[PDB]
């Protein structure tokens, strides 16, 4: 039993809700919140920009030190950093950004990072300003993640389409 509330159950391990991931995180304080990161951990917009704003830019400060030490992530890769005031940890995951021409096949690799964590609060990878088809992102999530994932979808309209079209 966990404190995630109001989620629809899609499969044995995947749950979904219309919610602002920032407000979900502040309420639940999950062990892991997933960020929709880019390889430079530049948290400018979309989920990343919102999550960082909620940390008063502390996420960006920590991220800049990470990059200065380690260099950029790989597309499809991840790193674990602090969750600041939102969660114990933040798993920064880089899905392919279609608007940069990146290989959508890398979306499966991106979701594989979730399997290193027993429970996560997450957005759909490569959705929103990353330009991928969210119905496809949900499908890849369900077919790749085996650990317990709680998906927050910001747009109420989009949520209804994902539920109604879920096979
Ligand atoms: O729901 C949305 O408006 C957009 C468009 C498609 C998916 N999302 S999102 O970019 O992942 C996103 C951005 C900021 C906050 C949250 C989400 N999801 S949940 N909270």
């Amino acid at each position: 039993v966990n404190s995630f509330s109001g989620y629809l159950k899609l499969t044995d391990n995947v749950y979904i809700k219309n919610a602002d991931i920032v407000e979900e995180a502040k309420k639940v304080k999950p062990t892991v919140v997933v960020n929709a990161a880019n390889v430079y951990l530049k948290h400018g917009g979309g989920v990343a920009g919102a999550l960082n704003k909620a940390t008063n830019n502390a996420m960006q400060v920590e991220s800049d030190d990470y990059i200065a030490t380690n260099g950029p992530l790989k597309v499809g890769g991840s790193c674990v950093l602090s969750g600041h005031n939102l969660a114990k940890h933040c798993l920064h995951v880089v899905g392919p950004n279609v608007n940069k021409g990146e290989d959508i096949q890398l979306l499966k690799s991106a979701y594989e990072n979730f399997n290193q964590h027993e429970v996560l609060l997450a957005p759909l990878l490569s959705a929103g300003i990353f330009g991928a088809d969210p119905i496809h992102s949900l499908r890849v999530c369900v077919d790749t993640v085996r650990t317990n994932v709680y998906l927050a979808v910001f747009d109420k309209n989009l949520y209804d389409k994902l539920v109604s079209s879920f096979l």
